[PDB]
């Protein structure tokens, strides 16, 4: 139970990983945010809270002016706790712009730690699941 | 695995159904209706979708202008396949009216189904829970 609940089970923690973490709303952001938070351990809430701190954060940038939306593509579990997920991003500004869209793929650690203490975590996150490492990067994408 | 998946796992269903069903808010009502219809058999659906028809439709009559807020008190599966839920509910209005806060009941039927078929339902409800029954009542409160 530590290491995979099966292809199925991980596949549903770790899309909603990448949808709450990568997904930038107004709308929806507060829970996005604390989804993305509880969802990891943390030394990656750290590195996440990072995206929401500083002059260029990205709450304050975008405002409610711009959504970043997500289509994710494919997730694949190794079975071992490491995954990755292919998913593009999209920029709409509320003024119409659209940017181009980004091919990505998402490299995951994850494990299972058991049910949370508090209740209220535990309501969210059954199963204790907790992203320990996170990074994105352009996908390949040889063209014939 | 059909009647139960345990109580957190059956708690943690269980909430995202009370809150995605009973929360009104314009800013989230895309998924929260979303979640609903699939968290839902055929027979509750078609309950369900009749609050969203007619002249009285929740979204045609609060629009933008209200949320109803939720707050989930208590879960109590009773490992057979029913449960209560004890919430409270809060309507908001956009003019900064507010509503009494209600204390409801949730009586709810549930089963699980396996996975999904279409592979996008399946990354959304991996053990196939449905919701078979669904009523809401006020709560029972003897002061002292």
């Amino acid at each position: 139970h530590e290491t995979s609940y099966g292809e199925v089970v991980d596949r549903y923690w770790l899309n909603q990983y990448v949808l709450n973490r990568e997904t930038y709303d107004y709308d929806t952001i507060q829970l996005n945010y604390d989804t993305t938070a509880l969802l990891s351990t943390a030394a990656v809430q750290q590195e996440f809270y990072k995206i929401y701190e500083g002059e260029d954060a990205r709450d304050k940038v975008l405002s409610n002016k711009a959504r970043i939306t997500v289509k994710v593509r494919s997730i694949q579990p190794n079975g071992r706790g490491q995954a990755t997920v292919r998913f593009t991003t999209q920029q709409h500004d509320s003024t119409g712009a659209v940017g181009v869209k980004q091919h990505q793929i998402a490299t995951i650690g994850y494990t299972y730690v058991g049910a949370p203490m508090k209740s209220s975590d535990r309501l969210l996150n059954p199963l204790g699941f907790q992203v320990t490492s996170y990074r994105t990067d352009p996908e390949i994408l040889l063209n014939n």
